[PDB]
């Protein structure tokens, strides 16, 4: 019969979904610019910190002395009862441990989407691109605290706050966050703990709660998301970005996670056969097969995360519903389109899946399937 075909409607790199979606390289250049101004940082308050541990270890000062040093790095930006907290943990060091801390040098890595190339431009007022570049402190496989780790972690991302207008500083469970919202940007910065010098010893931070620490490197979803677009082919990225600004369109806030529909969708194009010259029917066979991986639970694809990445359907309370109902409701939106009357009618159609972002029907183009 005949049929719209939306192969260009997603893939076209002018005014596509993918020309609307991949970021401009002054946005791209924008963000490794900012994750730059944050390493640079956090690397300067940890060799401020420093100095001042090794002027104890060569003369055993005062707590109202090192007070007074703590005060004149950018450690300044914390409370003074954070400062208070700093000066103390450094005052309570003993020889081993402050030995330990002057031999620290921070390293750094870019975790998630700017990583693996999936992340989108916003869509929604009040949406954020997202560049998230964890801060790894190399040390014996377990000394070096906790608390004094994430206070100069806070130091260096709440100093830059202080000194930029339009920065806000976020505590997050398991990052501190710098937000921009000019910029339509905010920066998440995990902090890992790994041996000097394996997955087994990444131990992420935690911010509250019953843990301080727990295993889970980041390493290990960016090895099997790459391997998984290397395994199943060129149209993976792509998918995963449609999926997302599907979510981006469907959810102000909210939706299921942008790990939970890699997970599925790879799933899926590892077991369903499809076919990347027409990447409007890979969407459709995505779209048909994602409710009940949804519906089962969504595994990780570390076997080691305590939850799935999406709960089993027993689990579901009025969000996950709402989920699974806008899940079940897409597959009908492509079909409908691919359907439409016109050519008009068949973009307004796919357009409630993915936002009025591209406005171009001629590429939309008449088809037989
Ligand atoms: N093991 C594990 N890692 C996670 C989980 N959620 C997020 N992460 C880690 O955090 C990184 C960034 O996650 P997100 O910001 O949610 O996802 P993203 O792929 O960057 O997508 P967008 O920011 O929406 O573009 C991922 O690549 C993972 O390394 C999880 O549930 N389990
Ligand atoms: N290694 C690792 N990193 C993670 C994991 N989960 C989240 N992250 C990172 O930490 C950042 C913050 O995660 P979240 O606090 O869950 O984001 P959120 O709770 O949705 O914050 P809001 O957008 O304000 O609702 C993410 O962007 C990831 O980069 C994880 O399980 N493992
Ligand atoms: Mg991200
Ligand atoms: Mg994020």
């Amino acid at each position: 019969r005949m049929t719209w075909n939306f192969h260009q409607y997603y893939t076209n790199r002018n005014d596509g979904l993918m020309g609307k979606l991949v970021l401009t390289d002054e946005e791209k250049n924008n963000l490794k610019a900012l994750r730059k101004i944050i390493r640079l940082r956090t690397r300067d308050v940890f060799e401020e910190a420093k100095g001042i541990a090794k002027a104890v270890k060569k003369s055993a000062l005062t707590f109202e002395i090192i007070q007074e040093k703590v005060s004149t790095t950018q450690i300044k930006h914390l409370s003074d009862s954070e400062q208070r907290e700093v000066a103390k943990l450094i005052y309570e060091m003993d020889d081993d441990a402050r030995d330990e801390f002057l031999g620290l040098t921070p390293r750094f890595w870019t975790q998630g989407s700017f990583q693996y190339d999936t992340l989108n431009r916003p869509f929604q007022p009040g949406q954020e691109m997202d560049i998230d570049d964890g801060t790894y402190m190399p040390m014996p496989i377990f000394k070096i605290g906790h608390s004094l780790l994430i206070l100069l972690v806070d130091a260096s991302l709440k100093s830059l706050v202080a000194e930029n207008h339009g920065w806000k500083f976020e505590a997050k469970q398991t990052c501190g966050r710098i937000k921009i919202e000019a910029e339509k940007t905010h920066i998440d910065v995990p902090m890992y703990a790994i041996p000097k010098d394996g997955s087994e010893n990444v131990n992420l931070a935690l911010r509250e709660g019953d843990r301080k620490w727990i295993n889970s490197d980041p390493k290990i979803v960016e090895d099997w998301f790459n391997d998984s677009c290397i395994r199943i082919g060129k149209h993976l990225r792509k998918v995963c970005r449609f999926m997302k600004a599907w979510r981006d369109a469907q959810w102000d806030v909210g939706g299921p996670s942008s790990i939970s529909l890699m997970a599925a969708t790879v799933n899926i194009l590892d077991s369903v056969a499809h076919d990347a010259s027409d990447l409007g029917e890979t969407m459709k066979i995505i779209a048909k097969h994602l409710p009940s991986e949804f519906a089962r639970g969504v595994e990780s694809p570390d076997s080691t995360d305590e939850k799935p990445l999406f709960p089993p359907s027993y689990k579901h309370g009025p969000r996950e519903m709402d989920i699974m109902s806008k899940l079940e409701r897409l597959p009908e939106i492509l079909s409908s389109a691919e359907s439409a009357d016109s050519k008009s009618e068949a973009l307004k159609k796919i357009n409630m899946a993915f936002g009025n972002r591209v406005t171009n029907s001629e590429l939309i183009v008449l088809a037989k399937a």
